């Protein structure tokens, strides 16, 4: 019980068609085994629960997306994920893409496959949301290497130190930020750094990480992953793995919670602003978009096949991959 709600996007089936056919010509999946387990995850699914504010090719986006950070994601479980120097240079790659070198023709498919995403997320955006997201973008891709770090180390750090980690590693903010994106809103500067509104976007992204890392734990655990909030208050507390859990559950909770109280001053908030009617409508939506993120992350967590598949299907006896696809 993490004391979620419940959620869905109408573009769920036109979009499983489009990513289907996107994952497959850039080369993330193959035929085989590695396409029965991209389709087990549902990515479709996923940004369907995640960003129902999102219709056409703005779900595309979702889709495609979600479909790279998590290919990009299972790459380091092997030996690169216990390479430091080497994550740091393949991430230093990706991030050059993102301040605006694109990969050029015959790239890899984890760079074609971000230079893809990043191109269509940023064509017509606010100059200030792709400022932001640019650096949201080199936060995650700059987290790896820290990660692996960590596991060499094999021990879970401070409280502090994996939210430092795990907020980078777990795409920090950029689940909002495509969000606003998709939902075609702008978010006013005034609104968006708000203390409530800085706050919520904190708590909603600390929500899902946490929420994963519980599903998670059981994939993670056994290749000696160290950022995971079970294993982190585990460490620090000396506790049971079962009341390292419940722990967990708690964490989330109160950032439910807390969400939810700053949610409710956010109508003030516009009027004390003088924000118009339209600028309402935006962070309206902008607050939709954080609750269907939470919502729809933990939904969708609860049907897909990643979780309770990986152990069988990719054994910790092996790397977290059928094929390598990101050159290290
Ligand atoms: C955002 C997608 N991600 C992290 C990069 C792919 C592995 C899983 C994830 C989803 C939700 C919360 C935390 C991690
Ligand atoms: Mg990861
Ligand atoms: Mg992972
Ligand atoms: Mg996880």
């Amino acid at each position: 019980d993490f004391g979620l709600p419940a959620p869905i996007s109408p573009g769920l089936e036109a979009t499983r068609r489009h990513n289907l056919g996107w994952v497959r010509r850039l080369g993330l999946v193959g035929d085989g085994p590695s396409l029965a387990w991209y389709t087990s995850w549902d990515m479709p699914r996923l940004a369907a629960c995640g960003f129902p504010h999102a219709r056409g090719a703005a779900l595309d986006l979702c889709a495609d997306a979600m479909a790279f950070f998590f290919v990009f994601d299972d790459q380091f479980d092997g030996p690169l994920g216990r390479d430091p120097a080497r994550a740091a240079r393949v991430c230093r790659r990706l991030t050059g893409i993102v301040h605006g070198a694109g990969p050029g023709p015959g790239a890899d498919a984890c760079s074609a496959a971000f230079a893809d995403v990043w191109a269509r997320s940023t064509d017509g955006a606010h100059p200030g949301w792709v400022a932001r997201t640019a650096h949201e973008w080199e936060y995650y891709f700059a987290a790896q290497a820290h990660e692996a770090i960590n596991r060499l180390r094999g021990t879970p750090g401070d409280m502090e130190s994996y939210l430092q980690v795990r907020r980078g590693i777990s795409g920090t903010d950029l689940p909002l930020s495509l969000g606003e994106r998709a939902a075609g809103i702008t978010v006013p500067a005034a609104a968006f750094h708000s203390p409530q509104l800085r706050i919520m976007r904190e708590a909603a992204i600390d929500v899902t990480l946490m929420c994963n890392d519980v599903y998670s734990l059981e994939k993670e655990e056994a290749r000696g992953d160290m950022d995971n909030l079970v294993l982190v208050i585990e460490h620090a507390r000396r506790c049971t793995r079962d009341e390292a859990v419940t722990a967990a559950r708690g964490e989330v909770a109160r950032r439910v919670i807390r969400f939810e109280q700053l949610a409710r001053e956010v109508p003030a908030l516009c009027a004390q602003l003088g924000l118009s009617a339209v600028e309402r409508a935006h962070v309206d939506t902008y607050l939709g978009v954080m609750e269907a993120w939470m919502s729809g992350y933990h939904a969708w967590q609860t049907q897909t096949r990643r979780y309770t598949g990986a152990p069988h299907v990719l054994p910790s006896t092996g790397p977290g991959y059928f094929d390598e696809v990101l050159p290290t």
